[PDB]
């Protein structure tokens, strides 16, 4: 089988190619144009790994600034992860690249697939689709972002169905909830508190720091995800929440990580930023059925695998 | 009170504006850039009246390039019509136009009316939102658009609820259904099938014309719309379809012209193009408790305004044409 991952480069991405090319039938194409929050730097680690393998191409191009007909003549499968992320930087002048790479991005692919063959289109969304919900969410909830981003994302799932219901594009939809772990993005809570931590920096606290996520951790992210290609259950149209093991408090991440450090960390509280729920909690009830999706990975072996990988990173 | 109308150039938006200026206390500013489906040249006519009116202001520019702090100074409320209609032709290289006018144009409004304080900011949207529903749809349906142009309007929504979850913009969606009459755009169904009767030309018919829709008479449309600035019940926060009084299929519709018109059209049944629902039926119980609205034109006396209409739109001799 043949697999295009779009942005391979990325924090999932790299993590997603390295699990496929783990089965000796997969052969992945990754294509990405780093760009987003994450420096090209820090990127070009993800994927050293990856350029060894053989069953493994790379492609370094702008999907929409790409021959996308040669790209997926021979793909079975396609993992769209490239996107514009970051719930706290797509107001005012920011917004347009979450447009242009978050909608034009997937319109384009789907216009490139829409006459082709493949088994699966397996587009990645998130939590940020949902916006402030009591309770665990389900995938039937009333999707209404709290954020442009989740906006522009949400938007990209839409253009799936459209693509899906008019020229039978084999789509699935997964909705992740904040993925954490190694090569986790620097713009992200636990890299900049680990590493304000680490630099002896204040911890930058939005809000009052009692705000909650369904934190997941890339190897379960990555599991449910291969999982989405390898159920034998028909899948083709549905919508799957990906979500952690446990959900914590900035608070209790904080108190985690001075447990790993031994460290005593000064908080700096900071104004809450627009656009973010104070809760996230996915129904993995779906997950479960479809893909037996159970997540296994504790906050305290995440965080400190996390720990190490900015250790590492920074020196 | 003074009201901006972007799209007042088109063809809702040039109804809305002459509808608002019968009142006495409102003034109103147009901006229109003149692109999308109908050319330049028909859309000058749209207007022709209103640059009389001295409580009208019309602005010929993009609202992506024009300084909206100067533009919304003075705005109590801003009806957002500027669009890129359109469900047959949002496919492939034509879908950046529905990106930049339905989104970017939305957000970067949005954005200007952060830091003023509108009464109302009221956002045009379409049942195309919806996709493909059995029955009559409420304002609760989850969404789940057909055509890329849909996906754009019902992002224009999303941005509407953010900026009004964050930043308190009093919002307010209307859906409407498939809008008619007098100055109907040239890419709608009523304009080409009558244009083609007119011209004793097959008329096109997408499918095999059992399709129907939820037709809302302009005048109806735009009472609805009024209505959405005038109620005193508190609206601010909702979606309200705006529906029409009849629904009918293309068969029908083509079987009231040929009544109209006296003429026997030749019917070219052509396959059907993607992005279309079978059906559009608006529930308007919210519209009908909210505002007040109920739709009082009947297909007969709504399709011979618009046959008389594309009648003397095409014989060119009135001012407007
Ligand atoms: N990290 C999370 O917690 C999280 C949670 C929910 C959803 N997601 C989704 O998962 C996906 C990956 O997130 P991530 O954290 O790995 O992000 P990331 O920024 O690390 O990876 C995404 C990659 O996409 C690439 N890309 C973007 N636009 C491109 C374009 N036009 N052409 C080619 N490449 C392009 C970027 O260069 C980047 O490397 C995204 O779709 C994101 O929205 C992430
Ligand atoms: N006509 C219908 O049946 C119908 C039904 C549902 C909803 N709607 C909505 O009603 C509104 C009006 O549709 P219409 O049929 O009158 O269309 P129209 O094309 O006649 O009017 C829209 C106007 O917006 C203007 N415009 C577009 N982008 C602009 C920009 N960037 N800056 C300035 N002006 C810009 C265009 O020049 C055009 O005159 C749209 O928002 C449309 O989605 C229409
Ligand atoms: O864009 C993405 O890919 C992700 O965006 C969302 O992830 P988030 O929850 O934003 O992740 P994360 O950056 O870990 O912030 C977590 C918390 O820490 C707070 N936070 C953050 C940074 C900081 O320095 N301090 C702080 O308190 C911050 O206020 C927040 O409350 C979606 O939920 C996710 O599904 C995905 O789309
Ligand atoms: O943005 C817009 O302005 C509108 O776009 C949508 O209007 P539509 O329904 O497409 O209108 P309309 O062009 O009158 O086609 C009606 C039917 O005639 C058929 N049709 C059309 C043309 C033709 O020559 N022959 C034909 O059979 C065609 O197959 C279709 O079934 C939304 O529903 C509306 O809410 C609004 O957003």
């Amino acid at each position: 089988m043949k697999i295009l991952v779009t942005g391979a480069a990325g924090f999932i991405g790299s993590h997603l190619c390295q699990a496929l090319l783990k089965n000796s039938a997969y052969h992945v194409v990754g294509i990405d144009h780093f760009i987003g929050p994450t420096p090209a730097t820090l990127k070009t680690g993800n994927i050293q790994s990856l350029e060894l393998n053989s069953r493994f191409q790379f492609i370094r191009e702008d999907i929409l600034n790409t021959d996308l007909s040669k790209l997926l003549q021979d793909i079975d499968v396609v993992y769209h992860l490239a996107a514009i992320p970051g719930v706290r930087t797509s107001w005012g002048k920011d917004f347009q690249p979450y447009v242009t790479n978050n909608i034009m991005v997937t319109q384009q692919l789907l216009e490139a697939c829409k006459h082709i063959k493949l088994d699966k289109f397996i587009h990645i969304s998130t939590s940020s689709v949902y916006g402030e919900k009591s309770g665990a969410v389900s995938e039937d909830l009333l999707p209404i972002p709290l954020s442009p981003y989740g906006v522009t994302k949400l938007s990209g799932e839409h253009l799936c169905h459209v693509y899906h219901k008019n020229f039978h594009i084999p789509i699935v939809i997964l909705r992740y909830f904040t993925v954490y772990g190694p090569r986790q993005r620097p713009d992200m809570a636990f890299h900049r508190l680990i590493k304000q931590m680490l630099e002896d920096k204040p911890l930058t606290i939005f809000g009052d720091g009692t705000q909650t996520r369904d934190f997941t951790y890339i190897d379960d992210c990555i599991r449910g995800t291969v999982a989405a290609l390898e159920t034998k259950k028909n899948i083709i149209g549905e919508v799957i929440n990906i979500g952690g093991k446990e959900q914590a408090s900035i608070l209790d991440i904080i108190s985690m990580l001075e447990k790993i450090s031994g460290k005593s960390a000064t908080k700096n509280f900071l104004k809450s930023v627009p656009g973010e729920p104070k809760q996230t909690w996915a129904d993995i009830s779906k997950a479960s059925t479809l893909l037996q999706y159970s997540p296994t990975v504790s906050l305290s072996d995440g965080l400190e695998a996390e720990y190490d990988y900015i250790k590492q990173l920074y020196k």
